[PDB]
C-alpha cells in the first residue's frame, strides 16, 4: 500500500509542472516553485500519483501570501508531526 518517490513527488498544475513536494503544514502542501513556496490548500491535490501530486486549481495569490507567512512561522524547530502522511492514497495513475 502507499506509493514510490516518497522523497520527491512532483506537483503537476493538472497536466503542466507545477512545482515539487518540499514541506506539508495543516491543511497546505509547502509546494517549491521557481525561487519561492506556494502552499497549495488540500482541496487543490487531486489524486497522489505513483511520485507525483496532481493538484486542480487555487487561488495562487492566497496560497502565495499565506505560502510566505509559512516562511515566518517555519523559525519554530523542527517538530511538526503532521507533515509525515503515509500516502494511503491507494488510488492514481494506477493500481
Amino acid at each position: 500500500q502507499g506509493h514510490m518517490d516518497l522523497i520527491c513527488m512532483y506537483v503537476f498544475k493538472g497536466e503542466e509542472s507545477f512545482g515539487e513536494s518540499i514541506d506539508v503544514y495543516g491543511d497546505y502542501l509547502i509546494v517549491k516553485v521557481g525561487t519561492e513556496f506556494l502552499a497549495v490548500p488540500k482541496k487543490s491535490i487531486k489524486s497522489v500519483e505513483d511520485g507525483r501530486i496532481v493538484i486542480g486549481e487555487f487561488d495562487e495569490e492566497e496560497a502565495r501570501e499565506l505560502g510566505r507567512k509559512w516562511l515566518e512561522e517555519k523559525s519554530k524547530p523542527v517538530t511538526l508531526e503532521e507533515l509525515k502522511s503515509y500516502g494511503f492514497g491507494e488510488e492514481g495513475e494506477g493500481s
